[PDB]
């Protein structure tokens, strides 16, 4: 049971870090690192149940993903439930390639 805006971290080794992947209308895709910051990273981490983000990484730090680039130039206030609720260029709007895939490092506790 997955809905639009649902997220997951991949290829991180641990469960509290990885490449950010997000669901939309039936498929998973990645997020471009343009303007990717710590406030954006904390929205992902808290949604996934961690206390906070410690690092917002870009340039496919956890490897390049596959699928469409879902979001780009994400500007969160920090109080959002999902990256889908943050300001961005809109779903599927991006000129980036997977080598720009954004990632995060969250707290163990449960610029670009
Ligand atoms: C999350 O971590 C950053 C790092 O300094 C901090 O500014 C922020 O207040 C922390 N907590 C929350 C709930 O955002």
């Amino acid at each position: 049971a997955v809905n639009d805006g649902d997220m997951r971290l991949a290829d991180g080794g641990a469960t509290n870090q990885g490449r950010v992947e997000i669901f939309y209308r039936g498929q998973w895709g990645t997020v471009c690192d343009n303007l990717w910051d710590l406030t954006d990273a904390s929205v992902v981490c808290r949604a996934l149940g961690f206390e906070n983000a410690t690092q917002a990484l870009g340039r496919a730090a956890f490897g390049q993903g596959s699928g469409p680039i879902m979001l780009d130039e994400v500007q969160c206030t920090g109080t959002e439930a999902s990256l889908a609720d943050c300001k961005s260029l809109g779903w599927l709007k991006s000129n980036c390639r997977h080598e720009r895939d954004a990632g995060v490092v969250c707290t163990n506790e449960t610029t670009l």
